């Protein structure tokens, strides 16, 4: 009958709507993975000045939902034996040996606690190798090693570097080659061709000035992809279902899937962020909030690696100064969702979208 996909309607339109006038969002795209099957709902404008609609190949910028992508890459390097993550930053590039990250291991990279690494590379360092390398030679940690989550693009974002070195080829031809294509993402890029400009969507900020992100170093590892919500779900769906990919990069997604530490009630993996499910929506909201971005925390090691799988919501916001992204998907129960907007608008409403929508298909 029209009954199940008139209600999946409802409830999608209930939940995005009201977020999308309350933040203003000009368009916005949300695709669900459900038994098996996409489902698209798309929205608004992708550019208010020409019109054009968004669909579920318009083109969105994920921002740091690409330290997922990084972590796939990651993943592959690891389990072909190029690194390991107890292995010291330094081993995989001489610039860095005698500097502080002689001590850092590269999961403290990967994971935001080799010791207070900040928010962003500061504005002084532009994108060039020769500025990165300086920067990070003469980095030196607040704290400790280990024990302190601050989120950080640098950290990640060497983290990924270190992990093309591994792999002997450059951090984006790595992607556009390898990954991309191995994901089955035609439709997901670092730099979008010409030929696909038209499926950009413009960015808007405050006073609506228009955003796109430009470059900066690390970019392509901390914040790059720009991708549509039919490949972001994709992507979700070889998550769900690693087995379905050939075994090397199903390896390298299985290596995303594995919790290293907590912090309230967040445990951290490479890229993911896991939480048990069900769990409140102010508890998913706080785990999701500007202190978890912003501030550090004391961390609680696991014993060992945790699997991220089951009864389990593993997510990723993102973020550029035009876009907001989220990413949300329950391995025990094959779903997941992806919600792509031009506006960065406040993580706790992208959550509040999710939410809706995940309750209500549970309901
Ligand atoms: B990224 O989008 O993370 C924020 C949303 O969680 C990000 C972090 C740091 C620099 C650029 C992008
Ligand atoms: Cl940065």
């Amino acid at each position: 009958g029209e009954a199940p996909a008139d209600r999946l309607k409802a409830l999608v339109d209930a939940a995005v709507q009201p977020v999308m006038k309350a933040n203003d969002i000009p368009g916005l795209a949300v695709a669900i993975s459900l038994k098996g099957e996409p489902h698209y709902f798309s929205y608004g404008l992708a550019s208010k000045e020409d019109g054009r609609r968004v669909t579920p190949e318009t083109l969105f910028e994920i921002g740091s939902v690409s330290k997922t992508f990084t972590a796939t890459l990651a993943g592959y390097a690891l389990t072909q034996d190029k690194m390991r993550l107890d292995d010291r930053a330094s081993q995989h590039w001489p610039a860095l040996q005698g500097s502080r990250f002689d001590g850092i291991s590269l999961l403290d990279l990967a994971t935001y606690t080799a010791g207070g690494l900040p928010l962003q590379f500061p504005d002084s360092v532009q994108k060039d190798q020769a500025q990165i390398r300086d920067y990070y030679r003469q980095w030196q940690p607040t704290y400790a090693p280990g024990s302190q989550r601050l989120y950080s693009n640098p950290s990640i974002g060497l983290f990924g570097y270190l992990a093309a070195r591994s792999l002997g080829q450059p951090f984006e031809r790595l992607m556009e080659q390898q990954v991309f294509p191995a994901l089955g993402l035609e439709q997901t890029h670092l730099d979008v061709p010409e030929a696909a400009l038209a499926q950009y969507a413009q960015g808007y900020g405050k006073d609506d000035r228009p955003l796109r992100v430009g470059p900066g170093p690390l970019d392509a590892e901390g914040y790059g992809v720009k991708t549509s919500a039919a490949d972001l779900l994709r992507f979700v769906d070889a998550n769900l279902h690693p087995e379905r990919l050939d075994r090397p990069w199903a390896q390298a997604l299985d290596a995303t899937h594995r919790g290293y530490y907590k912090v309230g009630d967040m445990t951290q993996g490479l890229g993911w962020e896991a939480y048990d499910w069900p769990i409140s929506l102010k508890r998913l909201q706080a785990g999701n909030s500007t202190p978890m971005a912003l501030q550090p925390h004391r961390i609680a090691r696991l014993p060992a690696p945790q699997a991220l799988e089951g009864q389990r919501l593993l997510n990723k916001t993102g973020s550029t100064n035009g876009f907001g992204a989220y990413v949300a998907f329950v391995p025990g129960r094959d779903l997941g969702l992806v919600i792509l907007a031009n506006r960065n608008y406040p993580n706790a409403e992208r959550v509040k979208i999710a939410y809706a929508i995940l309750s209500g298909l549970e309901q």
